[PDB]
């Protein structure tokens, strides 16, 4: 009728809470690492320290460790919880915890909100997703390609137009671009979603 | 007066993530790992490896490790985070941060949206909680008896029915049926809510 | 108009949860540990273990750590969480992420609903903010006194009133009281805000 009530406004409230409790986007994730997926170290860009002139000029801490490829298929996504390689070019190869049909890739970078400056100069740009149907992967076949776009919101999800049938669980993620940073590029998280068997 | 003004919205809002903050649901959780609590190991069902298929047919991480029956003392739900047994029943106990009049408990599951399929045969379903007064806990008192619903919402709390007034730090999770999987039930987080000294 | 339509409060929260999800209030965090921050562990309160009474009483877990300072750089803040000190006063030195100039600190709690007994009278009370613009830090520039509020929200943000244009890439914390817990006072999280390079 006219306008809301506060009884509908609490409705929608709820749900939309409930929504943004399911991994935010509500799709399950077959690259991610608890959920039984891995990264094949052995088929990824070299990592990079980006945190050389903290490591050096003040010291390594006791506790501390490189971010490695496997932290892009885990969630927290607080900022420094990416995995960096070095300059605008990188891949990294995945190993899905099942063989799916995939229909659509996400990737989130940090929002500008919580970076110095609120420029995020090192969020991927162009990339692409290949599928390897085999285990002995050497050749991929191109799923997409998108654009990660830093004036978007720091969530964004990619649908493969029309894909085939083929299932896949090896994918890489291999980046083409970035926003421009000169010396790396840093991955959040990266997602996989598609349909399984059954 | 008629509808629903922006601002209320705003307010109605606000209100609902804080609430959304407070661990969800706002009731201080005495099975919570970091408050102090801990599960007793030697009490608890052995522990089954649902990642076997992958971790024979394709390795061992070695950063990996089994899933314990402590994970169900930890908040993090995401896919995977939940502490398996062999088939449908099952139990474990919890030594409770403090000596409490336990009045409810919690019992969570990750979400349909989220599982493949959309199904989530290896949630709980039947269980039931037991205190025990005694540190050299060999008898068990029945608090109450209840079901955790499939097509419910993740989360979901359990009342126990006019409890006594005893007081217990030890309390078993004991689940009684699953939803049908065949090989194991996955407990993603259990919470034990209550009334404390003073 | 009259009111608001269903349309508009979808905006509204979701607007209201894509805020949420930037670490709650939407500042860079210089503080935050992940980001590059540290503790000067040699310059810090000696860490209080709050767990005695069940440490001895029931056992040490051998998966067991104490919270030690830096647990006050890190974002999980639930219950336990926290970094302990003795009696109600202590400090800790951070060594920001970057050099910046400082406008603001946050300082968050564990909220009532999730504490026993609804209060938390280890909460910090009146603080300190100084700022050591040389690494070979012994003169300290007071930057603000505040006091965090018991009754208040669970995360309080407090902003310098008229700061210098000086800037700084070591601060410390320095808690004065605390709300009345005669053993020990707990941090659960220190951001520190400012503007950096550029
Ligand atoms: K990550
Ligand atoms: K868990
Ligand atoms: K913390």
């Amino acid at each position: 009728g006219p306008g809301v009530t506060e009884e509908q406004v609490h409705h929608i409230v709820k749900q939309a809470l409930q929504r943004y409790s399911e991994d935010r986007i509500g799709l399950a994730d077959y690259a991610l690492e608890s959920g039984g997926a891995s990264v094949i170290s052995t088929r990824c860009s070299e990592t990079y320290e980006t945190k050389t002139a903290l490591l050096s000029l003040f010291g390594i801490p006791l506790w501390y460790h490189s971010q490695s490829p496997r932290v892009i298929l885990q969630p927290d996504v607080h900022p420094g919880n990416c995995w960096a390689f070095q300059g605008p070019q990188g891949f990294a190869v995945v190993r899905l915890s099942a063989r799916i049909r995939p229909t659509a890739v996400t990737l989130e970078h940090v929002p500008k909100a919580l970076s110095p400056n609120s420029t995020i100069s090192s969020a991927p740009k162009d990339f692409a997703i290949f599928g390897f149907d085999e285990d002995l992967q050497q050749e991929g076949t191109l799923l997409g390609k998108f654009t990660y776009d830093q004036d978007g919101e720091p969530i964004q999800t990619f649908h493969f137009q029309a894909p085939t049938m083929a299932t896949y669980q090896v994918v890489e993620l291999r980046i083409l671009t970035n926003w421009g940073h000169p010396e790396y590029t840093c991955i959040y998280r990266f997602r996989v979603h598609g349909e399984p068997a059954h």
